[PDB]
């Protein structure tokens, strides 16, 4: 309704601001506007290369006494080059310093795929194929657990793990803490109800990323279906006197999923928060669900031959 609750007890705000593709020079004002409207959850990642500028906006708000740290849910993610057990605490610490924080509320393994460690975030080989490393995410998970032990993060989770990969963690001998969250792509064209159902039966909250199907993604070829311009969802939105964006954000909320839409435009950030005031009647919910095309915006074919590439599995 307003926040879901993690198995730790922690209240996770159901709406958050996304920061991927939000440019360094715009994301500080975007984060400030968002906290001024009442957003209390920011979704970040080291690979978005803007955590420093996110941090600046947070800092201004925290020292300006506009929010208490306890009222903020800040998420970041461990990038693929940092999956070797020994690189994890370093990567978490760099993210804390950039964000100008003492702890994270949630730290996610960003993708199940470990890439060759080094300065370059996407180490490529001759064939333009990404270079794997010598690690298994169950080892990365152990290092992610030590972050909880030390108080650097309040909960750990995963992102883009298929249900068999989540199982690998859950069935790990010696497991201290289990995935509190699994953040995955969920929108009308990829409604994901089997992975959602699986996660929920395991007690793992789901965060639906790319609610509007990422119009601004780099690889957006012009003959790709725009959820925002899909006349069908414009129609259901018209009935609602709301926008396609607003009903596209309402949809995950209603399915009891955390939503993190991205915008750097102030007006749009304010629009995206104007959604806790209407409900979609079950017909609409089911029509939105019937748009399931299994169309996946974040497919990342360049990674497909990786041993832990998540999407060759049904769910
Ligand atoms: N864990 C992962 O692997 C992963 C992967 C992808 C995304 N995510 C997270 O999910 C967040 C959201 O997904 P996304 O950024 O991929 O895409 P998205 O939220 O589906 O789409 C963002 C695009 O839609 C626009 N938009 C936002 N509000 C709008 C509105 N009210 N009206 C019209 N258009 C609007 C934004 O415009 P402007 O910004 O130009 O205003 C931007 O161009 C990301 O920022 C990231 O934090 C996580
Ligand atoms: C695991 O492989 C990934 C993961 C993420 C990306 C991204 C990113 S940062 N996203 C799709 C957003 C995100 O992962 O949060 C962009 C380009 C290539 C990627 C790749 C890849 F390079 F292979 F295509």
């Amino acid at each position: 309704a307003s926040h879901l609750v993690l198995y730790t007890g922690a209240k996770m705000p159901i709406l958050g601001l996304g920061t991927w593709k939000s440019p360094p020079g715009k994301v500080t004002e975007a984060v400030k506007v968002a906290i001024d409207l009442g957003y209390r959850h920011i979704d970040c990642a080291h690979v978005y290369q803007n955590e420093n500028e996110v941090g600046l906006g947070l800092q201004e708000k925290l020292q300006g006494q506009v929010v208490k740290r306890e009222d903020l849910f800040i998420v970041s993610k461990l990038w693929c080059t940092d999956h070797e057990k020994n690189l994890v605490k370093g990567a978490c610490q760099t993210t804390l310093r950039d964000l100008k924080l003492d702890y994270l509320d949630l730290y996610l393994i960003h993708w199940p795929t470990g890439f060759k460690p080094g300065k370059d975030p996407f180490p490529l080989d001759g064939d333009g194929n990404v270079v794997p490393d010598e690690s298994d995410f169950v080892e990365t998970w152990e290092a992610m657990e030590e972050l909880v032990d030390e108080g650097l993060v309040k909960a750990i989770g995963v992102s883009n793990f298929n249900h068999l990969q989540v199982e690998k963690i859950l069935n790990k001998p010696g497991l201290k803490y289990k995935p509190a969250v699994n953040q995955i792509e969920v929108h009308p064209y990829l409604t994901q109800e089997k992975l959602i159902e699986y996660c929920k039966s395991k007690g793992i909250v789901v965060t639906a990323y790319s609610p509007l199907g990422s119009p601004d993604r780099p690889w957006a070829k012009p003959e790709d279906p725009s959820l925002l311009e899909d006349p069908r969802i414009k129609a259901i939105a018209a009935k609602y006197n709301k926008t396609t964006a607003q009903v596209l954000i309402r949809f995950p909320m209603q399915r009891n999923l955390i939503v993190i839409p991205k915008s750097v435009t102030p007006e749009r950030i304010a629009e995206n928060f104007q959604v806790f005031d209407f409900e979609l009647s079950p017909e609409d919910m089911n029509t939105l669900l019937s748009y399931n095309r299994n169309w996946r915006v974040c497919a990342l074919m360049s990674c497909a031959s990786h041993k832990d590439y998540p999407f060759h599995e049904e769910y």
